[PDB]
């Protein structure tokens, strides 16, 4: 009860910024994700022992691929707790404990591979999930570990509360299919222009903790240049493995996933910044004016690749 989690003084004070790195000491994550539960919910939302061998479990059903990793997990739940711990007032308890898991589970058992990859390649979760495939694939997973023994980390929650927090992850979970992002961000911006936002209405806050979900999945795009930068290379190794299995399967990739058209890498960001993350993170600051800086790092780093194509690095 009284057994806080310290950091030490760079990671305590860094941890709290949008741009924190959590580090290349994978035994120091399970620690940094307890830390930012306690201060973002409280000591007393989770059972330490539960949480700690949900986290564990969590950990073991991410797979060893170069981006949709352990690492990934858990920097996406750190973004989501600086958006949380900026916007103090805005959000419910459940809702503070519920996105926080949504966030550490959402790529669970993630192979490295496209919803459109499983699809041309007709694998079995593509038939039983014809749409978000892998996504709801990771809910699923989410609801198995839940129910392994010791492992009801929301055991304390009355019989409502749980099935309001199972329902927060799951539509937490499905918002991460991209394909789903780019109407939400459009009725987003529809409903602030026209005044008719409303966080009262919840089919409103659906769509507002929607675009926190991608903007927490993209957030590789709004670090430092040089973790941008190096992220970058994991993204792409991914997608130029999709591209060979694409040719494996008869089909020519699109170039994003063709190791061939490398060359072509810098305009590409450019495009996904202007296309996707721009428009992400514009839209949460209108909404939640003090995840600004989000959209000023994801700025900072379209000029980086801008100065890439113009030969200047
Ligand atoms: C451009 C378009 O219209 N669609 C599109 C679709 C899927 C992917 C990307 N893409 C390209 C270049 C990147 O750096 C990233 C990117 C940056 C941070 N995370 N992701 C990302 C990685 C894997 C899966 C989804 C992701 F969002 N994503 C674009
Ligand atoms: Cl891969
Ligand atoms: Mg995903
Ligand atoms: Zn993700």
């Amino acid at each position: 009860g009284l057994m806080q989690f310290t950091l030490p003084v760079r990671l305590c004070k860094e941890i709290e910024l949008f741009h924190f790195d959590i580090g290349p000491f994978e035994n120091m994550w399970p620690g940094i994700f307890v830390y930012m539960v306690h201060r973002s919910c409280g000591t007393s939302c989770f059972e330490l022992e539960k949480l700690c061998r949900f986290i564990m479990s969590v950990k073991k059903n991410y797979r060893r691929v170069p981006y949709h990793n352990w690492k990934h997990a858990v920097t996406v739940a750190h973004c989501m707790y600086a958006i949380l711990q900026n916007n103090h007032t805005l959000f419910t308890d459940l809702e503070r404990k519920g996105l926080l898991i949504a966030c550490l589970c959402h790529d669970l058992d993630h192979r490295g591979f496209s919803n459109s990859y499983l699809q041309k390649f007709d694998h079995p979760l593509a038939a039983l999930y014809s749409t978000s495939t892998m996504e709801q694939h990771h809910f699923s997973q989410t609801v198995s570990i839940l129910q392994l023994e010791g492992h009801n980390i929301f055991s304390t929650l009355s019989s409502s509360e749980y099935e309001q927090v199972l329902e927060i992850i799951r539509k937490a979970i499905i918002a991460t299919d991209l394909a789903l992002y780019f109407g939400n961000r459009k009725q987003l911006e529809e409903m602030y222009q026209t005044g008719s936002l409303n966080l009262n209405n919840q089919s409103h806050r659906d769509r507002v903790i929607g675009l926190m979900m991608t903007a927490c999945d993209l957030c590789s795009v709004t670090k430092l240049w040089p973790v941008t930068k190096l992220t970058a290379n994991d993204i792409y190794a991914e997608f130029w493995a999709e591209g060979d299995e694409m040719k494996k399967l008869g089909i020519q990739p699109i170039p994003m996933m063709d190791r061939d058209k490398k060359d072509e890498v810098p305009q590409g960001q450019l495009g996904f910044y202007n296309a996707v993350a721009i428009p992400c993170y514009t839209t949460l600051t209108q909404i939640l004016p003090p995840t600004e800086p989000l959209l000023k790092a994801c700025r900072d780093n379209l000029s980086q690749w801008e100065k890439v194509i113009r030969g200047e690095e």
